[PDB]
C-alpha cells in the first residue's frame, strides 16, 4: 500500500510581513525543501471560503470541518443570514407555527438572544428580520428580552445595539424591550442557576429592579462600574407583561452552550435547577437545537454531511489512520469526519496524549516527536491507504503571543515533517502539507504586544508528487478532492470543491 496523507500544519499561514511571524523566522529545512521541490500553491481558510462570514478568521473546528467535507461547510451565522437574503427564513415552518400558536392563543410573543453583532452566539440582526416577520403576519406586539454582551464585541457597546433597536421598533411599527440582563446571567453555562433565575424573573415579570428604558438602566449599571456582561437583570416599566399561558418565546441564539440552560428553565419539564411554574401551552423555538433535554421546535435543523473524506475511503475498500496529539484529536476525529464519532469500517485511531500545561509555551515541542514516532510505527505497518494527521504546536504555542517558543515549536514540527515526509515518499506515497488557518503567522501587533489570536491569511499547499502543478487558489474544501486524485478515487457529486491538481 502506497499510503496518502494529509498532514496538517494548526494555525501555520502565510503572510508577507516577517515581523513577530513565527513562520518566516523559524529554521523549517525540510519544509523548505518540499516547497523548493515539490509543487505549492496557496487557499483561503477564513471567512466565506470556509462558510463564515466576510473578515472573520478560520479556527480549527470550521477548517477540519471543510477539511473533511471537501466543501463549503456553512456555519450557522451565513446560513442564517442567507436564509434571510433569498427569502427562506420568512417561509419557516417553525416561525410561522410560532406564529400561528400566538395568533391562535390572543397570547404574546417573546424573543429572546445575545443583542450584538459578536457573531458567537448570534447577531442582532437576526432580531430584526424575526420583528419583520412577526409585523408581516400581524403580530401586533412582540416582547424583546435583551441578553447584552460586552464579551464577543467591545465592554461598552450595549447601548449602541440598544438605541439602534428601539429605531427598529419605530421603523417597523412593533416591538418593545421587556427585560434586559447581561449575559452573565442570562447566558451562563456552568450550572449556576442563582445567576440564570435573576435573569427568568427579570423576563418573567416576577422579581426585579425596574426602570424606564433599556438605556437608562444599562446607565444606571454604568455608574455603578457594572458593563454590559454584568448588567443585573431588569424589567422595563410598563413593557413586561410577563410570559403567560399560551405564549410563544423564539430564542435567536445559534450556539448551543450558553443557550441551553436558560431554555431548559423555561421547557425542560423535568428541570429541577430551582422551582418553577413553568408556562402551559408555551411554544418554545429556538434557533438550533441546544440539548436533547428542551422540549423545542427547532428552527434550522442540523445537516448531516454525506461522503466526507473518511466515508469515501471507506467505501472504496480503503484503510485510514487518524492521528495527533490531545489538543487536535477531537478536529483529526469528529471533526474530520463531519461531525460524526463513530468510526468508519477501515478506520484507525492514534491519540497521543499533550502536555498538561497551562500555555504551551512552557513546552513547544509539545508530544509533536511521540506523533511522529507513532505514525512511523503505523506506516511500518504497510497497511495504510490515507492518513490524516495534524501537528498541534504552531496554533496551540502561537496563541501565547511569544514569539520565541512559537519559533521553537515550529522547529519541532518541521524535524517532525521530515522524518514522516521522508518515509511516506520511500514507500512511493504523497504528502499534502497544509494548515487550517493561519496563528502562529502573527504572534506580534505591529507595535510590538502579544498578539494571541487565529489570523484571516491563506494557508500553504505542498503536494509532493512530481510532474503537476497546482491550481492557483482554492479553498479548504478543495483538499478532499485533491487526496482523492492522489488516490486515483472517484469523487462524488455531493463533494463539490475541486482538485487542487491541474489536470
Ligand atoms: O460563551 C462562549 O462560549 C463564548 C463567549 O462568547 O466563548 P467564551 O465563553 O468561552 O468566552
Ligand atoms: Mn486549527
Ligand atoms: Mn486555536
Amino acid at each position: 500500500k502506497k499510503p496518502t496523507a494529509l498532514i496538517i500544519l494548526d494555525g501555520f499561514a502565510n503572510r508577507e510581513s516577517e515581523h513577530g511571524n513565527a513562520v518566516k523566522l523559524a529554521n523549517k529545512p525540510n519544509f523548505d525543501r518540499y516547497y523548493n521541490k515539490y509543487p505549492t500553491t496557496q487557499i483561503e481558510a477564513s471567512g466565506l471560503d470556509v462558510g463564515l462570514p466576510e473578515g472573520q478568521m478560520g479556527n480549527s473546528e470550521v477548517g477540519h470541518m471543510n477539511i473533511g467535507a471537501g466543501r463549503i461547510v456553512y456555519q450557522s451565522l451565513t446560513r442564517i443570514n442567507k436564509s434571510i437574503e433569498d427569502g427562506d427564513f420568512f417561509e419557516n415552518d417553525v416561525l410561522n407555527n410560532a406564529i400561528a400558536h400566538v395568533n391562535s392563543h390572543d397570547s404574546a410573543l417573546h424573543i429572546f438572544g445575545l443583542l450584538s453583532d459578536g457573531g458567537v452566539h448570534s447577531h442582532y440582526k437576526h432580531l430584526f428580520a424575526l420583528l419583520e416577520l412577526a409585523k408581516k403576519q400581524g403580530v401586533e406586539k412582540v416582547y424583546v428580552h435583551a441578553f447584552l454582551d460586552g464579551r464577543d464585541v467591545d465592554q461598552k457597546s450595549a447601548l449602541k445595539y440598544i438605541e439602534e433597536t428601539e429605531a427598529k421598533f419605530n421603523e417597523l411599527g412593533i416591538g418593545q424591550f421587556a427585560s434586559v440582563s447581561g449575559r452573565y446571567y442570562a447566558m451562563d453555562r456552568d450550572k449556576r442557576w442563582e445567576r440564570e433565575e435573576k435573569a427568568y424573573n427579570a423576563i418573567r415579570n416576577f422579581d426585579a429592579p425596574t426602570y424606564a428604558t433599556a438605556k437608562e438602566g444599562v446607565e444606571a449599571s454604568y455608574n455603578e462600574g457594572l458593563t454590559d456582561e454584568f448588567v443585573v437583570p431588569f424589567i422595563v416599566e410598563n413593557q413586561n407583561d410577563g410570559v403567560n399561558d399560551g405564549d410563544a418565546v423564539i430564542f435567536y441564539n445559534f450556539r448551543p452552550d450558553r443557550a441551553a440552560q436558560l431554555s431548559e428553565i423555561f421547557a425542560n419539564r423535568a428541570f429541577e435547577g430551582f422551582k418553577v411554574e413553568q408556562v402551559k401551552d408555551l411554544f418554545y423555538a429556538t434557533f438550533t437545537k441546544y440539548n436533547d433535554n428542551i422540549d423545542a421546535a427547532i428552527v434550522f435543523e442540523k445537516v448531516d454531511l454525506n461522503n466526507t473524506i473518511g466515508e469515501i475511503a471507506q467505501n472504496n475498500n480503503l484503510t485510514q489512520l487518524r492521528i495527533a496529539e490531545t489538543e487536535k484529536y477531537p478536529h483529526v476525529t469528529y471533526f474530520m469526519s463531519g461531525g460524526r464519532n463513530e468510526e468508519f469500517k477501515g478506520e484507525r485511531r492514534r491519540l497521543i496524549d499533550s502536555p498538561k500545561v497551562a500555555t504551551y509555551d512552557l513546552k513547544p515541542e509539545m508530544s509533536a516527536y511521540e506523533v511522529k514516532d507513532a505514525l512511523l510505527e503505523e506506516l511500518n505497518k504497510g497497511d495504510l491507504d490515507l492518513i490524516i494527521l495534524n501537528f498541534a504546536n504552531p496554533d496551540m504555542v502561537g496563541h501565547s503571543g511569544m514569539l520565541e517558543p512559537t519559533i521553537k515549536a515550529i522547529e519541532a514540527v518541521d524535524e517532525c515533517l521530515g522524518e514522516v515526509v521522508d518515509k511516506i515518499l520511500d514507500m512511493d506515497g504523497y504528502a499534502i502539507i497544509t494548515a487550517d488557518h493561519g496563528n502562529s503567522d502573527q504572534v506580534l501587533t505591529d507595535d510590538d504586544q502579544p498578539m494571541t489570536t487565529h489570523t484571516t491569511n491563506p494557508v500553504p499547499v505542498i503536494v509532493t508528487k512530481e510532474g503537476v502543478t497546482l491550481r492557483e487558489t482554492g479553498r479548504l474544501g478543495d483538499l478532499a478532492p485533491t487526496l482523492l486524485d492522489l488516490l486515483n478515487v472517484e469523487q462524488p457529486e455531493d463533494m463539490t470543491g475541486e482538485s487542487l491538481i491541474k489536470h
